[PDB]
């Protein structure tokens, strides 16, 4: 069952954001979140797909490990941290779109697809291109769908190897310390109406895990600090972190 907790709206409203933010208790298989209507509002994924895209890299040996370097092609683009070699480590951390259109294409069509089915991700529908399906085409993602596929992620349940589950969990790690690690991608969608920033991964606690997901409007990238900001106030305020 599913509870509204409307208090967080306070945590939007005070940067006069609109956004949705969902908790999954994951012990007691209970969900909660500020507006359940926007929690089944499917959007773009942006790059909260590269967690599906390196999972299956991996598992098709288009990556063969976490540290087989991609090399910069030597076009400069504005992001200064994508004019540089990355391996899948870093290309997560800094969300190098190039990397991963390469390889979406090294994957194609008909696997990436079938793939997706077997993952159940979102409408399962990459019609358009197949190296930028997840930036303008169509699929199309909501933040329950995305605890749900992380919960499979979770418990290696994915129809990939465990070995591929286990390195692309890895890959998202994002925050560590003697209270809590957090694993998670962020993402930035910009090309269709409307623009919206994601954050999406889970909290591991000592005896329990909460899994969480939320994309806010994103009318200029000045805010973009506010999508971990704003799920770290919900997580304070529900005590999951100091
Ligand atoms: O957050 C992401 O996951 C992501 C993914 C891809 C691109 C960006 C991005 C793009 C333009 C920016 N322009 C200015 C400042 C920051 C910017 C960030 C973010
Ligand atoms: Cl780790």
């Amino acid at each position: 069952e599913w509870q509204e907790n409307k208090s967080w709206n306070a945590h939007f409203t005070e940067h006069k954001s609109q956004g949705v933010v969902v908790l999954w208790n994951e012990n007691k298989q209970q969900g909660f979140t500020n507006n359940l209507k926007r929690a089944n509002q499917a959007f773009l994924p942006a790059s909260t797909f590269k967690i599906p895209n390196s999972l299956i890299a991996l598992d098709l040996g288009v990556v063969k490990d976490e540290h087989q370097v991609f090399k910069w092609d030597g076009q400069t683009r504005d992001i200064a941290t994508w004019n540089r070699d990355h391996n899948l480590i870093t290309a997560m951390k800094y969300s190098v779109v190039p990397v991963y259109q390469e390889f979406a294409r090294q994957i194609g069509e008909a696997r990436m697809s079938k793939m997706l089915h077997a993952f159940d991700y979102g409408n399962e529908d990459i019609s358009g291109n197949v190296d930028s399906f997840w930036l303008d085409g169509g699929i199309r993602i909501s933040a329950t769908e995305q605890i749900s596929f992380l919960r499979k992620l979770y418990h290696n349940k994915l129809h990939v190897s465990e070995r591929s589950q286990r390195i692309v969990k890895q890959a998202m790690l994002t925050e560590a310390n003697g209270d809590y690690i957090i694993r998670a991608k962020t993402g930035y969608s910009t090309r269709i109406e409307p623009k919206i920033g994601w954050w999406v991964g889970w909290v591991e606690l000592d005896d329990n895990v909460w899994f969480f997901a939320m994309n806010m409007d994103m009318p200029t990238s000045d805010g973009l600090g506010l999508r971990q900001a704003i799920t770290k106030e919900v997580l304070k305020q529900e005590k999951i972190i100091p």
